[PDB]
């Protein structure tokens, strides 16, 4: 789950935490959470639960006093987090002078939470037509921060306006077909992620047919089918297979321009129309050796046939005594992209996917292991109605499209965390910059694989990662960084529209909106996680190499000796490594 | 109006302007606008109209050469504005060394427009179901920046995608009830302000009694009734008086929360609902 929880702010150097008094701040008297409680509220404000008094900055005299103020007034109260500190009104830090907190704008002060390493700002703010609540709110002459339970309503109830005394518009504390609750699809997604659930994922036709006859449901709502990843066609909220679609025949379904990038479900007839879901609308969220060319991968073998024939002839030919290609993991896509003779950039490949019943419901020709769907962004190419369906590999990435399969083309068929060769481990928290491992990337498919793994792990925004790209010379050259001794040339670069804005530093990697790009930030102190891949007298020599050697055995010696520290003993005579030409 | 007009970038200290050659930049030979033409295009990019060869930065060696590149490639090309200068890839200024433009990231350089004190960057970028055009575009094996006329279409026609050769979806160069043209109300407003016009302002009932009977018009469209100023209730695009209103009885018309902050017209009965005007939907601008 992801919700706001009460906490306490403590100083790092001195064991003092914030304690409020009638109009000011007093000494610690800490380690007792019976009175000292703080929380984050809207407009980036800090709120005390018990005292019901918030802090602010009143810049009116020469020395701005840091006293208590009412949360409903023109006090201009808000606070933000710098790399290891707190800044308020205008670069004003909550400086401590052994008992009282003032604003002197000093760069030497740290603030953490209770008994744990955290910048107390990694968790963002969390929260009448199902509108989000407004925290805090003044009711019955007292301030309140949470949807409390009373004897008036059934359960928890909150306010949907900044001033409930003048508007008198309440709402239900939403912690499921919420009819007559028109919200944005992004707002619905962030609210349902606040509750820890995910959007509706339709896997079989039974659930859809059950939802058709439902009375207490809106005729128009969202399902969650959207492309958060700009390099793939269509996905769900979670990682569910794409085998059941209910697209619409009326609209031409423009891929990216002309149409939109969202789906809307019509239940009166069961269609999925392309549209923009930025407006308000109801929703709902719940070591085999193989024979002569066939490359083996975990028991089975794959091989591409060099014949160019139609879909039916390919379905009849090697189903040879063989079966068509079946993707069930991530390594098989690598096997397909690495082979196929430079992928034949301008060409297509076949793959067998069948569907006879209406609406479209894809099933595997041999098996039912539909786990990975890798479609082009964004050409689903789902026709109106057709009994023969077909799927084709396009592009160097190996994306899935739906051609007409009326021409002659080649195909591939088969015969009888971790990735397959290396592991990938991620930690819980990483405040410094790469103190244990440094991830290095060399190819694009590895970027796609790590992005898929991060999408399977990460589920929300406001997250960052680390990639081995930095520079310490502060000159302007960027290359693949390491722990020292890296001189390889950058072969691939996927930047944003205008990503590089600093002549140095360490880059980051976000998965919120522009997923899969190398975001750039400063490298002074930036908390972000990272994933890691897991003869005069007594002389013997020979001029056969134009060099006089001196080696020893492994038994007559005192201790085992090697060429490592030889520079400490032989360099006095101008000696070096074993020089063979 | 507000549109991207052809111009030339000049240097402040000495009288030098950019002149593109087969793969580089050479001395000024300026004061002649027969070949030296430059324009701003999407992704914050600079395009030369005659040579049809854009500039970029290829950081692959120790000293990244500033040469010409194909505008359809992975070159990482874009330029932005600093207070009195221009920075490209990463704090890389277009340094001038008396004849050629390079990238040394020097903080002593100034660029302006031809014969006018201007930062050449105060004017932002300007521009199939009436979607905005994509400039430039490669057609017939050559680059094009403006909606040019031909013998196929009636007038100007542009491309509505990044690669017209693979998608094949064009549109009319929209310089008026555009039916089947679903755009966002904000996008519609900025597009009709690019054209120099403003949104529809209903002043008398005669305009409404003329529009309700109109055949060639969508059943739903935008008029422009919105509050761009957060301290006042409802206004139009221009400064027109608020005397004629056509509000709705069905919806409770929530002021700010519960409803939204845009107006949505229904022409079947002439009604104004409260709604969110961020989605794609037809409109009209006078």
């Amino acid at each position: 789950r992801a919700a706001n929880d009460p906490f306490t702010i403590v100083h790092g150097n001195t064991g003092k935490c914030i304690k409020p008094v009638y109009g000011w701040i007093v000494a610690d008297d800490c380690d007792e959470t019976e009175d000292k409680l703080w929380k984050w509220v809207s407009q980036h404000r800090l709120f005390h639960l018990h005292s019901q008094k918030c802090l602010g900055l009143d810049i009116t005299k020469s020395v701005n006093e840091l006293r208590m103020f009412s949360c409903d007034s023109s006090a201009m109260l808000w606070w933000k987090c710098e790399h290891h500190s707190l800044y308020g009104a205008a670069r004003y830090r909550l400086a401590l002078k052994d008992g009282h907190g003032t604003a002197i704008s000093n760069a030497s002060d740290v603030w953490k939470k209770g008994g744990s390493e955290e910048s107390l700002c990694d968790q963002p703010y969390h929260e009448s037509y199902g509108r989000p609540c407004e925290f805090p709110f003044l009711i019955d002459g007292t301030w309140h921060h949470d949807c409390i339970l009373d004897e008036d309503h059934s359960g928890p109830w909150c306010a949907t306006t900044l001033n409930y005394e003048y508007d008198r518009k309440w709402g239900i504390c939403l912690k499921q077909f919420n009819t007559q609750t028109a919200l944005s699809w992004k707002e619905a997604y962030v609210s349902c992620q606040n509750q820890g659930a995910d959007l509706l994922s339709i896997n079989s036709a039974a659930e859809l047919t059950y939802l058709k006859e439902k009375e207490g449901i809106a005729k128009i709502f969202w399902i969650g089918l959207n492309q958060l990843y700009s390099a793939r066609g269509w996905e769900w909220s979670d990682h569910k297979p794409l085998n059941f679609l209910n697209w619409d025949p009326d609209r031409p379904s423009a891929p990216t321009i002309g149409g939109s990038s969202c789906a809307r479900m019509d239940a009166e007839s069961g269609l999925w129309q392309s549209f923009s879901c930025e407006a308000q609308l109801p929703y709902v969220c719940r070591d085999t050796r193989c024979d002569a060319g066939w490359l083996p991968n975990n028991g089975f073998c794959y091989l591409l046939v060099n014949e160019s024939n139609s879909w039916d002839k390919a379905h009849a030919k090697c189903k040879f005594s063989s079966d068509l290609i079946s993707i069930h993991s991530l390594a098989d896509v690598e096997v397909v992209v690495t082979k196929l003779h430079n992928e034949d950039i301008k060409e297509e490949v076949w793959i067998g996917l069948k569907n006879i019943n209406i609406p479209t419901l894809f099933q595997w020709s041999d098996g039912t292991e539909v786990t990975l769907t890798y479609w082009d962004e964004n050409e689903p190419n789902v026709p109106y109605n057709k009994t023969p369906n077909c799927v084709s590999y396009l592009g160097e990435l190996g994306q899935w499209k739906v051609q007409s399969c009326e021409e002659k083309l080649k195909y591939v068929c088969k015969r009888k965390k971790r990735h397959g060769e290396t592991c990938y481990k991620i930690y819980e928290d990483e405040v410094p910059f790469g103190t244990n491992c440094n991830l290095t990337i060399t190819s694009r498919f590895e970027q796609e694989y790590l992005n898929d793994l991060m999408k399977k792990y990460d589920k929300s925004l406001r997250k960052y990662f680390w990639t081995g790209l930095r520079d310490v010379d502060s000159c302007g050259e960027y290359n693949w960084a390491t722990v020292g001794g890296r001189r390889r040339a950058v072969t691939f670069s996927n930047w944003n529209f205008l990503e590089p804005a600093s002549p140095g530093g360490c880059v980051a990697m976000s998965t919120g909106k522009s997923v899969g790009k190398w975001e750039v930030k400063d490298c002074r102190s930036f908390k972000a996680l990272s994933i890691c891949k897991k003869c005069p007298e007594g002389w013997q020599s020979f001029p056969a190499s134009l060099s006089c050697y001196k080696v020893f055995h492994a038994e007559r010696i005192v201790r085992k000796r090697n060429w490592e520290e030889a520079e400490r003993f032989c360099q006095a005579l101008g000696a070096h490594l074993s020089s063979f030409s």
